[PDB]
DNA sequence: TGTATGTACAACCGAATTCGCGACATTGAAATTTTATATACGCGCCTTTTTTTTTT
């Protein structure tokens, strides 16, 4: 129907044998030691890139193990998709992997890690002035686009607006793939179909936030003020969201009772733009605002 | 299998808020106030006078 293993397919690939497998070749010299079988990637204390190597493991996959000798891996297909959204370049890491994993990059370890830095969405979602289209900069994401009900038949027959795009991106699809390529402008409705389509089809679009197509207006009666409680994890939180120079929204797990409103509103005064806030309940809405 | 939950949509209620007549106080003023003097009357009232009455 509509449910995606890649988010959630996070949990395996942790499984090797000794017959068939055999001592990494870098395991003579190699900083660490990909245990490809067995997911694990153990970061000892003999790597030199280990805050290098520690980054990369984290983006593509979850590091189980940081021991004070070594660490421990764990394949995340989240992280694969993240690490795949992390954009470090799938070979670079798998060499320098290869070169410092001892244990020789697995076969199906590699090809998860190449399939992570490029795949984890390749779909070609194009956007048309500044905004979200059913287009794409590959041919198959044009072809996603146009033969999409929610894309196409929601998409206006207008490439793109500046106003347009600036405003209607069938909803905000400020989730799109690459812009400035072929495609046409959407209507101002209702992206459930967009993606409960991508959803019936399996379309794993290699998306983009553009987070200054995140205009939407003259700007609101917003008091640009940080007085509201500033504690590290959010601002980096938002350094992440903040990204480079401008606020992106991006996906931002969040606990309930340790200052969670904190960066949306931060966010919500950063755009000085017109924004609302969703709580749980009403109920809770009063609550949180109290 | 018992229960916790968000949200509704409709009739009930009392709570809190702003308008002019009466009380006098106001200053404005006239009236009254005191004095001389002739006039003459008619108020009342003063003392004295005379009369009457009582008691021895």
């Amino acid at each position: 129907p509509a449910d995606f293993v890649p988010d959630s397919v996070s949990g395996m690939f942790r499984s090797h044998d000794f017959s068939y497998l055999r001592l990494r070749p870098d395991h003579a010299s190699r900083p660490l030691w990909i245990s490809p079988s067995d997911g694990r990637i153990i970061l000892e204390s003999f790597s030199p890139l280990a805050e290098q190597a520690q980054d990369f493991l984290v983006t593509i996959a979850e590091p189980i193990s940081r021991p004070s000798h070594i660490h421990e891996y764990k394949i995340t297909a989240y992280s694969l998709y993240a690490a795949v959204s992390v954009g470090l370049e799938t070979d670079d890491i798998i060499s320098v992997l290869d070169r410092l994993s001892k244990v020789p990059v697995a076969e199906s370890i590699i090809n998860f890690i190449k399939g992570a830095t490029i795949s984890y969405g390749k779909v070609k979602l194009v956007i048309k002035h500044n905004r979200y289209f059913v287009e794409t900069t590959q041919a198959d994401i044009l072809q996603m686009l146009l033969n999409d009900s929610v894309i196409g038949p929601l998409r206006i027959d207008s490439d793109h607006q500046v106003q347009p795009p600036e405003d209607v991106l069938e909803r905000e699809e400020e989730d799109d793939d690459i812009d400035a390529v072929h495609s046409f402008e959407i209507a101002n409705e209702s992206v459930e179909v967009v993606k409960k389509r991508c959803q019936e089809i399996d379309y794993p679009v290699l998306e983009e936030y553009d987070f200054r197509n995140d205009h939407r207006n003259p700007d609101l009666d917003i008091d640009l003020k940080p007085s509201t409680q500033i504690r590290p994890y959010q601002e980096k939180s938002l350094s992440k969201m903040f990204g480079n120079g401008r606020a992106r929204s991006g996906i931002i797990v969040l606990p309930c009772g340790a200052g969670k409103t904190l960066v949306g509103i931060t966010a919500a005064c950063t755009i000085k733009k017109s924004v609302i806030v969703l709580c749980t309940s009403s109920v809770s809405v009063m609550q949180w605002r109290q």
